[PDB]
C-alpha cells in the first residue's frame, strides 16, 4: 500500500484512540519505518526522519529494532511461537518470571501474566477482592485511591480514574463507586497523609485495597509527588489491613530514575502491575505480581481458584522479547543513563519557564514536562514538532516527552528544543 | 534452562489459568517446541511429539511456525516493530482493517483494534452504551444474553457469563446484574424465541444490547444451537431497538464451517468481536467491528469521543501476522477443508456414544465434543492422551478437540482415538 492508500483505508475503516471517527481535525500521519530512536513518517508525500520523543506511548525504552530484542524474537519464533498456558509451561515464561520476581520490590514472588495493562489492573483488583473472600471478609470490596490517577480503560480500571478531570468522567454513573482522597500534592505535607489515613479508617471495613501510581501520575496529568507519601500509604495500609496495590505500568523499568518507582520510597506493595516498557515496546504484555501470602490466601476458605486465564497468557514471543529487554536494561549502567537523560531534559527545558503560556516545567528521570496555561492545539503543535524533526504527542495542556534511553545528549536537546518551540506557539496567536 | 529448572521456577513463581497456586494436583507439562500441528513436550525428562488437538486454545488454525506467517512477522520486524496509534497509522493496520471489513458479515465497516478478546468485549459494550447515550437514551445501559455463555474474564465480561454454574459464578454478588434468558436449545423451537422476545420486551427500555456467541458456545460448555435462533435475535433486536452484538472470538475464521458463524444464519450484528484465531495463534490481538450507524451515532451526540485506547493498539507485528493468517485462509478452499475435518471428527468419535459415561457426542465444523456424565480427571486424562501422542485439555465434563485446519486424516484419526480412550477411562471410576 502507498501512503495515500493507507490514508484512504484508515479514514474509511480505522478507529483511533480516544477519538470520534470521521470527526477528528488532525488526521493520522503515516509511519513507514522505525529504527533506533527514529521514526520515518510521510509528510506531504515525502519521508521524513523524526525522533520518537514519546517512546511510542512510553514503551520503546531501547529504541526500535534493537538487534538484541529483534534476535530474541526471531530465535523464539524458530522454536515455538505460542502454546496454551492452561496445562503447559515453557522457558520464556519461567525466565521472565524469575527476572521479574528478582528485580521488583521485595516480597513479590508470584507472577500472573496477561496481555495488556488494563487487564493486569483487573487481575490486581480480582486478586485483592478474592483475598478478602478467602479471609471470610467479602464486605472488603471497594477500592481507594487519590485523585489525578489513571489505570486503564476496561470498566473496573475506569472506576479508579480521576472522577472529575479524568478521561472516563462521563461514565461515573455506571462505574463501581470507589473512595477518592484529594489530589496528592507535589511537596510532602504530613497533613495530607493524616487526612488520607482518617478517610481510609472510616472505610477500612469495606476496602479491599488502596491502588495508586507511585511517584508519577502519568495519563492523568504527568504529576509528580514526594516518595514519602508512599511510605505513609504502606504504613496506613499495614495498620488498617487494607492491601496496597502499585500500578507501575508507566513508571516501571527505570523511567523515573529508579528501577521501579516504589524504590524511591523503599516500599513493597502487596500487589504490583507492570506493562508498557516490559517488552521494550515490541509486543503487548503485562504482569501482575503479588506476595506469597496474597497468593495463598486467594484460594483459602471457600474462595477457590483465581478464575482468570487470558487466551495468550504468557505468550512465548512476548515473554522472550521481554526477557531480552529486561536483561539489556540490567546489563548496563541504567541509573547513570537515566540521570544523564534527566539532566539533559532539565537543561533543555529551562528556557520554557519564561514563556508566557507556560505555567510549570518539571522533570523526573526520563520524563520532561511543560505544563501550559491552556489546552494544547494539536493542529498547531504537530506540524511545529515535525518541522523540527521530532514526534511529540501533547495531551490536554501538556507538552511532554518520555524519550528512549538510547537517545544521545544531542538528540535530547533536539527534543527539548522542539518542545520549547511548541510551547512558544501555544502562547502565540 | 533445562526442563527441571523450568519446573522449579514455574512451581515457585508462575500462576497458571483458572488455578489455585501451590494447590493444583496436575502440574504443568513443559513445552520445548511447536511446529505444524505438533508440540514437543517433556514426559519423564524426555521430549515427545504430540498433536496439538486444542490448537492452543483454539488459535493455531494453520499450525505453529507456518512459513507464511513466520515470514510475515520477520518481514515486518525488519521495517517497523511498533509505533503508537495515537496520531500515527501504518500499513499493517490498514491492510488488516480492509480484510476484516471485506470478509465479515455485511455492514461492518469500522474496526477498533485491541490487545485481547476480553478487552474487545468491553469495547463492544462501551460502544453499545455510548451509542444509546448518543441517541439521548442513557437508560439503555443493561445487557441481555442467554445462559451457557462465556465472554472473557474482565469484570464487565464476567457479568454476561452464566451466573448459575458458569466459571465466574462465585462473583455474582459483585458483578453488574444483566438480563439472562434460559439456555438456548440445540434444536430449533420457535417457542424459545417467542419467550426470549417477551422477556426482552419487558426490559427493552433499559437494554443497550443483546450479546451472544453465535451457533457455538465455547468455554461455557461446547454447546451448539440452530443458526435460525440468530435470525430470530436479529429480528427481535430490530423491532425493539436493541443492538445485537455477536462475540465471534471463538467461532471466527472458519472454525464452525462458515467463515463467521453468523454466516450460517445469513445475518449481521450491529457490533462484532473477533480474536483468538485472528493471528493464527502467534500473538495476542483482537478487534471490535461496528456498523456505520453505530460508529457515527457514537459522537453524535453531546457524548463525545470513544474513550478507549490500548497502548499497543493495532501493533504492527500482530497486525502483520494476522494479515498473513487471514490471506492464507482465504487463498485456499477452507470450506472443503473444514468439511473434511468435520467428517473425520464424526467418524472418529462415533464409537464414543456407546461408552457408559458418555451422554452426547457432537461435531460442528472443526469442533468435536464428547460430553460425559461426570467431571474428567486431568490426572488420568492427560497421561492417557500423551501416551497416545495427543495433547488434550478437558475441562469440567468435556473431552473435546478444536484441531488445526492443517491436520491430515491420519492426524484426526489419532486425535479422535485418544479422545475415545479418555472417555473410556472416565467410565472406569
Ligand atoms: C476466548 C474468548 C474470549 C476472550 O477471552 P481472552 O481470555 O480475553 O482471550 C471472549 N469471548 C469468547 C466467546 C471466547 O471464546
Ligand atoms: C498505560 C497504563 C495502563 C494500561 O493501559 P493500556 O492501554 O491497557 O496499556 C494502566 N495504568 C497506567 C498507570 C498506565 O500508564
Ligand atoms: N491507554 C494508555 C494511554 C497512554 C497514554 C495516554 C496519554 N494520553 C493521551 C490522551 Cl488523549 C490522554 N492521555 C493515555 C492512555
Ligand atoms: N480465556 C479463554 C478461554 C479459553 C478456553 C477455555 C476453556 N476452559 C478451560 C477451563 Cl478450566 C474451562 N474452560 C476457557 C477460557
Ligand atoms: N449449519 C451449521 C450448524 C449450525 C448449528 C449447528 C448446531 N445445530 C444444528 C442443528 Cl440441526 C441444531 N443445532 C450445527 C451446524
Amino acid at each position: 500500500l502507498t501512503p495515500e492508500q493507507i490514508i484512504a483505508v484508515d479514514g474509511a475503516h480505522l478507529w483511533h484512540p480516544y477519538s470520534s471517527i470521521g470527526r477528528e481535525a488532525v488526521s493520522p500521519v503515516v509511519a513507514v519505518a522505525a529504527h533506533g530512536a527514529w521514526l520515518t513518517l510521510i509528510r506531504d508525500g515525502q519521508p521524513i526522519e523524526v525522533l520518537d520523543a514519546m517512546s511510542s506511548w512510553w514503551t520503546a525504552i531501547h529504541g526500535h529494532g534493537h538487534p538484541a530484542l529483534d534476535q530474541a524474537l526471531t530465535t523464539q519464533l524458530r522454536v515455538m511461537n505460542h502454546v496454551m498456558f492452561g496445562g503447559l509451561t515453557h522457558e520464556p515464561a519461567a525466565r521472565l518470571a524469575k527476572l521479574l520476581v528478582d528485580i521488583t520490590p521485595a516480597g513479590l514472588d508470584t507472577v500472573f501474566f496477561s496481555d495488556s495493562g488494563s487487564v493486569s489492573v483487573e487481575v490486581a483488583a480480582k486478586m485483592a477482592l478474592q483475598y478478602w473472600r478467602g479471609r471470610g471478609l467479602p464486605g472488603k470490596r471497594r477500592l481507594m485511591t487519590w485523585r489525578g490517577g489513571y489505570h486503564g480503560d476496561t470498566f473496573l480500571a475506569m472506576s479508579i480514574c480521576d472522577p472529575h478531570g479524568g478521561m472516563h468522567s462521563l461514565w461515573t454513573d455506571v462505574l463501581a463507586a470507589q473512595v477518592f482522597a484529594p489530589q496528592v500534592p507535589r511537596d510532602y505535607d504530613p497533613a495530607y497523609s493524616a487526612a488520607f489515613e482518617a478517610q481510609l479508617a472510616q472505610h477500612a471495613g469495606e476496602l479491599a485495597a488502596v491502588v495508586v501510581e507511585p511517584v508519577v501520575q502519568g495519563a492523568g496529568g504527568m504529576r509528580f509527588h514526594d516518595p514519602r507519601y508512599l511510605h505513609d500509604l504502606r504504613d496506613i495500609c499495614r495498620r488498617y489491613e487494607v492491601l496496597l496495590i502499585f500500578d507501575e505500568i508507566a513508571t516501571g523499568f527505570g523511567r523515573t530514575g529508579a528501577l521501579f518507582a516504589a524504590d524511591h520510597a523503599g516500599v513493597s506493595p502487596d500487589i504490583m502491575c507492570v506493562g508498557k516498557a516490559l517488552t521494550g515496546g515490541y509486543l503487548s504484555l503485562a504482569a501482575t505480581l503479588c506476595t506469597a501470602d496474597v497468593a495463598h490466601t486467594i484460594s483459602a476458605g471457600a474462595a477457590g481458584a483465581l478464575m482468570h486465564g487470558p487466551t495468550f497468557m504468557a505468550n512465548p514471543l512476548a515473554c522472550a522479547v521481554s526477557v531480552a529487554s529486561v536483561e539489556l536494561l540490567l546489563g548496563q549502567d541504567w541509573r547513570t543513563r537515566i540521570t544523564e537523560l534527566a539532566a539533559g531534559l532539565t537543561a533543555g527545558l529551562d528556557t520554557a519557564r519564561a514563556l508566557p503560556a507556560v505555567t510549570d516545567v518539571r522533570v523526573c528521570g526520563a520524563i520532561g514536562v511543560i505544563e501550559c496555561d491552556r489546552p494544547v492545539d494539536l493542529a498547531v503543535a504537530t506540524p511545529a514538532a515535525l518541522d523540527r524533526g521530532v514526534w511529540l504527542r501533547p495531551f490536554r495542556n501538556l507538552v511532554y516527552a518520555m524519550p528512549p534511553y538510547i537517545c544521545t545528549p544531542a538528540e535530547i536537546t533536539q527534543i527539548t528544543s522542539a518542545m520549547v518551540e511548541v510551547a512558544r506557539l501555544v502562547g502565540s496567536l
